[PDB]
């Protein structure tokens, strides 16, 4: 079931995860490298239903066991700090591999097209 919900209820955040990413970033210190980015960071740069770190992560897609590490508190969004890359970590009750959605902050390639 949730093999296709993934994908849907994942992707309606996911998003807003890296609309806030762009604002995040734009906002850090250094927006050429900036630190990881997790959920509970992202909520104050959330233009989508968010507030604090409490609000954002639980407003957002939440994982079953968190055996993934996702960093964002039982949320299914955790940032690739290597090539920079917003994934969606959803840890499945199967406790399988985690689904994802992913964007690309820094899109070292063609564009991510």
């Amino acid at each position: 079931h949730q093999d296709n919900a993934r994908k849907s209820r994942i992707q309606s955040e996911h998003r807003e995860l890296v609309s806030a990413i762009q604002s995040y970033i734009g906002a850090q210190d250094d927006p050429t490298n900036p630190s990881e980015i997790t959920l509970a960071k992202l909520a104050p740069y959330m233009s989508k239903n968010a507030k604090n770190e409490d609000g954002i992560v639980n407003s957002l897609a939440k994982d079953k066991s968190g055996n993934s590490s996702t960093s964002a508190p039982g949320s299914a969004h955790q940032i690739d700090t290597t090539n920079h890359k917003l994934i969606s970590t959803f840890t499945p009750s199967n406790g399988g591999q985690a689904t994802v959605l992913t964007y690309d902050w820094s899109a070292n390639g063609v564009n991510s097209n």
